[PDB]
């Protein structure tokens, strides 16, 4: 299924998902406490989700 | 498609009521008194209607 999702990748320009590998990738390095990647965890889903141009 | 397997059946962007459940499951062991168990219970029945949106 998961393969099935990547056949098809009609967009692959995803102005939330840029961000989020941006961070996450900003964060790998990191020796992070496991207080803030729990944190920004759930910060990271919720800019998933949230619409482009709310403030 | 896409909706229905990766947000539906997918592991990804769970339902505004999965964060009703962790909240409620946060509840259940914890024995709270009869006076709060209330509240909470108000306040997540209008929750739900909610646009995620608004403020």
């Amino acid at each position: 299924q998961l393969k099935i999702i990547k056949k098809e990748l009609g967009l692959e320009k995803d102005d939330k998902d840029a961000i989020e590998e941006k961070f996450r990738e900003r964060l790998k390095e990191l020796v992070v406490p496991k207080h803030v990647m729990d944190v920004v965890d759930e910060e990271l889903s919720k800019l998933g989700l949230l619409d482009n141009h709310s403030s």
